């Protein structure tokens, strides 16, 4: 800090804009989309949330009655981050919330095709329909969305294929900001950088490590990272020594080269999400680049 005049703007301290508030009785709760020990996401129908769509399908993140304060305070914090983030094409964007007079409801875009893990398991036989160019489009859009998070000093801390969703028009959207921290329990260690596991250090650079693991998931068509390996003292010794995963079945040399850079042991030698977007842009048609900025512009 150059002087006392220059303050860090903490999103937790910022007031809640009531333009996000949506009446609880304009919301119909439908089938479960995801579930946990003390929380769940359900499908919903929102009446009067959008002028363009007076009756529009959405998804609703909510806690179970089993939840007990610790998860309740965090769900409120997850809402503060999403309100201060602003919108982006490749983020499941916040639509509204039910914060008054009862449990917290977070209302987000519904994504037609679901998570990338199950989406690729379905389309395995289609692969050799779903092409390799599709996987590169998924790879590129995640890099743009993480570039957006990093530009807002937002560390996702749980980037993976399960938290990447596919919406209408094959538009990739990153979801689940429950672990998201503004820079300065049970953990997804197989997606975590060594300095995260060992030194509790989470940066945008440790997201890049997780981006590498996500890349492996995509080009293994939904495979389990480090398959057959239990996470134990020997696993931590291999990760720390320098063990990496072998190239998956369908990735090219250029694509495996990206994972290798993402898994560099020195966090500062890993590439930026800006440079990662530039690299993947080469590996795609030029029609794609103009086709993306037109979608990004209209949004
Ligand atoms: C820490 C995380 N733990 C929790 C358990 C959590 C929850 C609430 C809490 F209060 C606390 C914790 C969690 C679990 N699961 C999600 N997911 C799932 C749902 N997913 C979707 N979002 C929007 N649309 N959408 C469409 C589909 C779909 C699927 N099949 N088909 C054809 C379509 C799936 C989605 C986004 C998020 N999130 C959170």
């Amino acid at each position: 800090p150059d002087g006392h005049e220059y303050i860090y703007v903490d999103p937790m301290q910022l007031p809640y804009d009531s333009r996000w508030e949506f009446p609880r009785d304009g919301l119909v709760l439908g089938r479960v989309l995801g579930s946990g020990a003390f929380g769940k996401v359900v499908e919903g129908t929102a009446y009067g949330l959008s002028r363009s769509q007076p009756v529009m399908k959405v998804a609703v993140k909510m806690l179970k009655p089993t939840a007990r304060s610790s998860e309740k305070q965090a769900l409120m914090s997850e809402l503060k981050i999403m309100t201060h983030l602003g919108p982006h094409l490749n983020i499941v964007n916040l639509l509204g919330a039910c914060t008054k007079s009862g449990p917290i409801y977070i209302i987000i875009e519904y994504c037609f095709y679901g998570d990338l893990v199950n989406y690729l398991h379905k389309n395995r036989d289609s692969f050799l329909g779903l092409t390799l160019l599709d996987l590169l489009s998924f790879t590129y859009q995640v890099a743009r969305g993480m570039e957006f998070l990093a530009s807002k000093n937002c560390v996702h801390r749980d980037l993976a294929a399960r938290n990447v969703l596919l919406a209408q028009g094959k538009i990739v959207k990153i979801c689940d900001f429950g672990l998201a921290r503004d820079i300065m329990t049970f953990l997804p260690v197989k997606w975590m950088a060594p300095e995260s596991i060992f030194d509790n250090l989470y940066t945008t650079l440790s997201d890049v490590w997780s981006y590498g693991i996500l890349l492996w998931e995509i080009f293994s068509l939904g495979g389990t990272p480090y398959p057959g390996m239990m996470v134990d003292s020997t696993f931590y010794n291999k990760i720390k020594s320098g063990y990496r995963m072998a190239k998956p079945d369908h990735a090219t040399s250029e694509v495996y080269e990206i994972m290798v850079k993402c898994w560099n042991s020195e966090p500062e030698k890993r590439p930026s999400f800006y440079h990662l977007s530039e690299i993947v842009e080469n590996l795609l048609p030029g029609q794609y680049k103009k086709s993306y900025e037109k979608i990004h512009l209209d949004f």
